[PDB]
């Protein structure tokens, strides 16, 4: 379900997939739990509206927020901190949906979910809905147009015949993801063909081994290394350092692509600049 808003008229009546809220126009004390939308606040010059962020996890591209009051991490939420800030709005995405009832007792709580089946339409709806609260629809529509142009430049160079596999690596485990997954933008938005369009799963992906990778023989392997986010010693490059992976088209053409997990694993797709960075990361890998 998209966000819908009716102007009423010091405030908006907002309906999203989790419920209904009255949100004041121009909210001045916003707690943000979704890192993508935090990046959109910066892109829209709304940094001064923000009073709390998840400071524990904060990635390198969001360091302008490192001194804001912390409300928790990528996973954990500090409810006492949120209450003490006395916010006028809390913004969450999918990862925080299980905190919704408790957050909504504190302040009106806006859900900016990304729909894995309809990524771009959800992205546009999230960004424009935030922009509408501040009367910044014109500025948001220009930036959305810029992202769309970057997508078209990127799609333009995709090879119709080559196929990719997306994997998440864990220290001793490889899991595969396909279209309409949490990493699905590679396939669904940029149009890169999948070695297996039928993985169709929920959150954990399909457990695979190197024999599977060779059998599929992908032209490209996009790797999201969860070892980096956890600080382990072992690295995807080591997990994939075997004779089976080495025979693959991807290995032979050095198209084993190690994506930045601070974008892909943390799921910063609601960010006007972070989504661009991700699009460019794919484009530059396949060009």
């Amino acid at each position: 379900l998209p966000i819908s808003m009716s102007d009423e008229g010091d405030s908006f009546l907002v309906k999203d997939s989790l419920g209904e809220n009255k949100i004041p126009k121009n909210p001045s004390k916003v707690v943000i739990l979704d890192l993508g939308i935090l990046d959109t606040f910066d892109a829209l010059k709304l940094n001064d509206k923000v009073v709390g962020v998840p400071a524990k996890n904060l990635p390198k591209y969001l360091q302008q927020f490192k001194n804001k009051p912390s409300v928790g991490g990528v996973q954990q939420v500090d409810f006492e901190a949120i209450n003490a800030l006395k916010p006028d709005l809390i913004i969450i995405s999918g990862r925080q949906s299980k905190f919704y009832d408790k957050l909504k007792e504190i302040a009106p709580t806006l859900f900016v979910g990304l729909d894995n089946a309809n990524f771009l339409s959800s992205f546009e709806n999230n960004v424009l809905s935030v922009a509408k609260l501040y009367g910044l629809e014109k500025e948001a529509l220009e930036k959305i147009s810029d992202i769309k142009n970057e997508i078209e430049k990127a799609k333009s160079i995709v090879d119709e015949d080559k196929k990719a596999l997306i994997i998440l690596t864990n220290s001793n485990k490889i899991s595969a993801f396909g279209p309409q997954s949490r990493f699905g933008i590679i396939h669904d938005v940029l149009g890169i063909n999948a070695v297996d369009e039928n993985i169709k799963v929920g959150t954990h992906g399909k457990s695979i081994n190197s024999e599977f990778i060779l059998e599929k023989n992908p032209d490209y392997i996009f790797v999201v290394d969860r070892n980096v986010i956890l600080g382990n010693k072992e690295r995807a490059q080591g997990i994939l350092d075997n004779a089976l992976v080495a025979k693959t088209k991807a290995a032979q053409n050095k198209k084993i692509i190690y994506l930045d997990p601070e974008y892909w694993y943390l799921a910063s797709g609601n960010g006007l600049e972070s989504l661009k960075t991700m699009i460019l990361e794919i484009k530059n890998a396949v060009k």
